[PDB]
């Protein structure tokens, strides 16, 4: 019904989790939700709806980069009237004080995408998490004792950047680099919806060290748990 | 000892409240604090130290605009090793859903100042409140039932702007316009300190309606109360 | 072996066709090539190698937008030493003189992506097709009588753009809008490889008219045919 | 009557001297003028009117930085119909050929403020002194033998600038750095008024040497003398 | 009849060759064309019409830099309805693989001129050669065995550039630097005309070596020959 | 000896007048100077040396636009050690208060050229006339009663500008539009030389009215007279 999502009216829940990898969308749905339906296979960018403790929850792959997620966020909001949009992904830590097991909640994101300069010109637009979701996610992490850090991230257009400024960004307190948050937070606010990015650490970019498969399995699972207690 | 602040080592507290108007600095000190000393009269930009429930607290006028507050924030951090910097001021609401009695906590701020473009060039740097202070301020407002809203603001260089984009900013969910937050949050993060702006409503810019003297007296006083419970 | 592509040394051919949709990668491989192997399933972003008239040819999904294709182009070049990179996709025509059955060969592309401003600053970098591939593709279209048009396209970051300048772009002779070419041509030239985008018409953006399923099936097939005669 | 200035119709003279420090406004009024009245105490940003050789002259503190002076200049022009606006302040010399006792007359100023980029976009707007005032000020300096230099200055947003380009500016002949002139000259020309900045040397920025208290007392006094003979 | 060209209706041919130097315009006309008339002497910027193998052909000096050629291109198009515009000039090679005897055909050009940023703002506009002329010129070079290279060039505003980025441009595959192509290709496309730049090598900029008088005489003559077989 | 000027050491005087049109260079030399020699015919961009009241004076065509004059100014300064550079040209008046017979002295110029953004990035560089020459030229106009106006001009890259902002420029007090001053003043200051542009009115751009041949003959002649009394 919308150009990129093959779902009919009603198949998509009010609350959508937004991994980048459509195979993580599948994984998440199969593993966390009951009564799972796949409402979309267009471009292999899987989307699913199921229930979690009796409440409908969709999970939708976004792809990588601002332009890709923008497509999905726009259609979810405009065509399916989605209300709560929660990115669940990873980022490369760019400070030593950001630990491999920390679950990051982005208040805001910096970017080298031109998307906001296209709309505002000489204004630096700072995108903003919905506080209600942020606080809930934070409270849920605390209540369970999941280590959680709250700050900003950098939304990059180039995974491989020869002109990378992450070193300067780190000195300004920025926590990590990823490629979607700016778009999510900007598009959700523009349409009066609620958005939050929750992120795990894929690696430390300035030391090059990977997080281990085990560490990744655990922070991933913590991230999903926190996500599922962020609405209300 | 520092170019713009006539204080000696030790006169300035770890925690500084940052009104714009140096006469509000005076007012605040005289009204809220015990054992008040004025440590600075340079340029009439008054700064004071006193105690509040047994703890030293300074209050320092910043002046108006990014360049003015930047001067004071930099010297407080670099010369006096100040740790917690809390702007207490007002802003013009730019949305109807922001009410005349709301106390605003800025997660972040947009800007038309070039300060961050000078440092980063093709990066939109999004400044970030320290979450710890934000959360405390929020908790203190809640515990007392002070109405509080948490979102972003716009830091403007021009009070009188013929090319004002506040209308587009409002559609993106931005709450109000003021002239200091971007600088405060950027400079504090750059040096590893903690910053928060707490703001009341001076008026609704897109309707032109002033907030009354009574409304102003009350939200002002609420703002100070919340500020004094934001550290720890 | 490379972060985003699960292939081992040698599985990927010298020449790679680059659809956006990984399901079109599959379709193309199954339909056009003999002895097909799938060398990648990471993120569902399928990549395949097979033969066409005795020569190895890979087909690799890129995803949507500059940041997504940049990832794949960079890894194909740097990790697998790929030599010829040919985008095969569609674009929305933005001029009436660009006909629904035309196969477009992009000499160059305009963009609102910041990727090149990040590297060059005050330079407008104009990306360039490899002429050798362009000419071959052109010759192959001509020899068969496939209608073909040679000009520029616009690489957009935002599919849904409220600040879209396509109308001005059309007056300057630009043929259509898509979301990958700038990245492909910039990254290939930077590493001394050969790149070409060949595009069909998904619709006319300024009239809103879709191209029919039949038209799409035919120009698609023409596009693949032209692609398979572009190397040498 | 105007938001930032507590004066009634008529209290403010046609000609206003514009120090940054409101305590220098006081000093100047008390020391140079007869029959002095203070028409403004709002924010401690003192403004005064008195007479000098029988003619009314006001002196008004501007604060520091483009945003602060812009507020005062705009209200003086729009609310009080002020005609002649003369900045009297200091600047840090950035060339050795600019001597500690030179009184600078700014023909124009460069800037890293975005104020003009906000209004003009891709135009570098060069602000311009009113020549009539400049020439008078120059003639008065010459007639008395006050050493005077006529050139450009740099209006900076950041007193403490990690990305300071003053070294390149100095090679282009720029004389010194301050924080108000661009705003003064731009706002005055926009409304058909006459503006001039007259500046003394606070220090040499690229050698770090302060000007002595004695030197400062003398060039200050010369600056005021020249200012008082610039109208007509 | 047009501000800068003293020609009457009809004196200027459909096809105009565009050297920079008006003395090369003369040279070309006298040497290559029969029945030569000079239709313009305004500013010494000579323009001529003659015939070549029975067809009228004009040759018009453009001067140096985007602003100068823009004047001539605009008047030729708007006042004299010129259809085919072919720059014939030189450029400084910026890569070793571009040989002193190569005749360059510019598909496109990069630039540090602001002309396109003035019109498009946050869009990098990539100007495009008319393919029909390019292909003809290419075919004519091939048929005769004239060595020919097809790629991009850089249109510079500053012959003497202290901030020259040609080194980065060379790594991205850019062939050489000149000062007109961007304007020619942008203005011709904007008005639906056909444009091509054909260029010889004046020198290698990154090695400093001049091309010899003999080399220059030969590539020049090859360039004219190719130009005269580019229409149709 | 320099790439664009065919003169030998010593042929060029300390003081050079800089018309745009090389035929006006000729005219000026033949009409105003004794013992005239032509030292340059390269590109028809004539340059001449003669004497005026016993002092050597050169006159050198610059061509049109920042890139063209930049070439000539750079070579005159670097190769021939020229000290005083005086543009003598015209501009289109953009305000009614600028009269057809006024001789304009540019203190400074705005621009849409990127030349200064290329060197300074986020700085608006304001070019500055040499005051000594300006004052002399002014004094000479006054002593003779030649009407003279002193302010700023706009240096445009595009004579035919669809995105012309001259209307906004006029409201900010800018006097007229031309195409060279920014380059002259920037390049002269960068090398420690003295520069001035003196300009007559070619027309009123916002009313379209031409200045008559008679008016042009007279202001032209006044301009030359003022130029010849600007050194010392
Ligand atoms: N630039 C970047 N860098 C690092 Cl170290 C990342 N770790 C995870 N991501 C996320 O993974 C994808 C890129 O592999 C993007 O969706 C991005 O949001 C990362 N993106
Ligand atoms: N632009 C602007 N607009 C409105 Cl409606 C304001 N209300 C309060 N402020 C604060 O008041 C001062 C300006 O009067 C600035 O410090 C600013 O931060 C405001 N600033
Ligand atoms: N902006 C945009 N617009 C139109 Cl009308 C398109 N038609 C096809 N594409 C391609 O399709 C994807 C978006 O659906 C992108 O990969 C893009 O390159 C288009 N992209
Ligand atoms: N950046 C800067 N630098 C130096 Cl070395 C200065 N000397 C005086 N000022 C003026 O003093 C104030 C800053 O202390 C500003 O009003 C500014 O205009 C200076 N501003
Ligand atoms: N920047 C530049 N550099 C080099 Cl090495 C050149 N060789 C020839 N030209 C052409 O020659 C003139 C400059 O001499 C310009 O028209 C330009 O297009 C060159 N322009
Ligand atoms: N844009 C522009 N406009 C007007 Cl109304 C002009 N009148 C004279 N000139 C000068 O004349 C030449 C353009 O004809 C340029 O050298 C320019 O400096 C003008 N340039
Ligand atoms: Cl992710
Ligand atoms: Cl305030
Ligand atoms: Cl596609
Ligand atoms: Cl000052
Ligand atoms: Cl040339
Ligand atoms: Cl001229």
């Amino acid at each position: 019904m919308s150009v990129h999502i093959g779902a009919e009216k009603g198949q998509i829940a009010d609350t959508v989790l937004l991994p980048g990898d459509p195979l993580r969308a599948k994984f998440i749905a199969e593993t966390y939700l009951e009564n799972v339906e796949c409402y979309n296979e267009v471009r292999g960018m899987y989307g699913f709806t199921g229930t979690y403790k009796g409440k409908k929850i969709s999970v939708q792959g976004t792809g990588m980069g601002v332009p890709s997620i923008s497509i999905y966020v726009n259609e979810l909001i405009q065509s399916y009237d989605v209300q709560n949009l929660i990115r669940v992904g990873s980022c490369g830590a760019i400070r030593k004080d950001v630990k491999v097991r920390d679950v990051i909640l982005a208040m805001t994101s910096s970017t080298d995408s031109q998307m906001n300069r296209v709309a505002f010109g000489s204004v630096d637009f700072a995108p903003c998490a919905d506080f209600e979701l942020l606080k809930n996610a934070y409270d849920a992490a605390k209540d369970k004792g999941v280590p959680v850090t709250v700050g900003s991230v950098f939304t990059a257009d180039q995974f491989y950047n020869d002109d990378s400024q992450i070193e300067k960004l780190a000195k300004y307190g920025v926590l990590g680099v990823e490629m979607e948050t700016t778009a999510l937070y900007t598009l959700a606010a523009k349409h009066g919806r609620k958005a939050l990015s929750i992120l795990t650490v894929s690696d430390h970019v300035l030391t090059g060290e990977e997080t281990t498969a085990e560490e990744r399995q655990t922070t991933f699972h913590d991230m999903i748990d926190v996500a599922l207690h962020s609405v209300s």
